[PDB]
């Protein structure tokens, strides 16, 4: 409701749309983050977009969903949760940087708590790993759609949006193939010099398996969502029915 609530702790990040703060609720110490939104520049025919979607992020409670707190117009402010381990786009610079796989471990966590958050997301009717933030607990978080919208060079550009098709809840899975797969690669499994080229690589299906010392299940299955045809990849329900994943690898707050 009013800024001179919270306690501005830092600046976590900055952008075209605004800047990101860790702040403290003065109410009972509660750690969050907002975003900080200059709206003065903007006309109303943006805002009837921005207002629009802003009240569409309350829906959705989620433990593998980033939370919504509150909302603030003084600069438009959007209090979200706090997501201490950052998002993992960072994380594969980093192992990227410091010559290091991810644990299969970790992969499977993302894997189980991203498809919880994609079967909460297709129950209601873009995942990259800037979009995907972890918290201190070893939990994993979706960003809201509508908060990124707001706020070769795809790769994760499903053959469906490419050969023109419908959208459907399977491009979904390719999506999130691409990105565990880049999770565990430290590189999306197709790339080019060009998108025309890279529409070439994604048509004709091929890549590199992922790194040796992922086992052959977990390869089997990131293989699997990387189909061409969107009926042969799995389901959410088949992924989370896999012997791979199990309660540990779930949310734990
Ligand atoms: C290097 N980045 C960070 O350390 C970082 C941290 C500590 N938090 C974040 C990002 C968020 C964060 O902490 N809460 C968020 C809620 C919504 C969105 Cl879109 C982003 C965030 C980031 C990018």
């Amino acid at each position: 409701s009013r800024a001179e609530d919270y306690e501005v702790l830092y600046t976590i990040g900055t952008g075209s749309y605004g800047r990101c703060q860790k702040i403290r609720r003065k109410s009972d110490g509660k750690i969050l983050v907002w975003k900080e939104l200059d709206y003065g520049s903007m006309t109303e025919a943006e805002k009837q977009m921005l207002v629009s979607e802003v009240n569409l992020l309350r829906e959705l409670k989620h433990p593998n969903i980033v939370r919504y707190y509150d909302r603030i117009i003084d600069t438009l402010y959007i209090v979200m949760e706090y997501c201490e381990g950052g998002d993992l786009a960072s994380v594969i610079t980093k192992g990227t940087k410091e010559r290091q796989y991810l644990d299969e471990e970790f992969v499977l966590r993302v894997m189980t708590q991203l498809t919880l958050a994609l079967k909460e997301c297709h129950r209601r009717s873009d995942l990259k790993p800037a979009n995907v933030f972890l918290d201190g607990k070893q939990n994993v978080k979706l960003g809201d759609f509508g908060l990124a919208r707001i706020l070769g060079t795809p790769y994760y550009m499903s053959p469906e949006q490419m050969n023109r098709m419908s959208y459907n809840e399977k491009s979904d899975i390719w999506s999130l193939g691409c990105l565990l797969y880049e999770l565990c690669a430290l590189m999306p499994p197709f790339t080019a010099f060009s998108q025309k080229e890279l529409a070439g690589k994604i048509r004709e299906g091929k890549f590199r398996r992922i790194p040796y010392r992922y086992s052959d299940e977990l390869n089997e299955i990131i293989t699997r969502m990387l189909n061409l045809k969107d009926y042969h990849r799995p389901s959410v329900e088949e992924i989370l029915e896999n012997p791979l994943i199990l309660e540990h690898h779930h949310h734990h707050h």
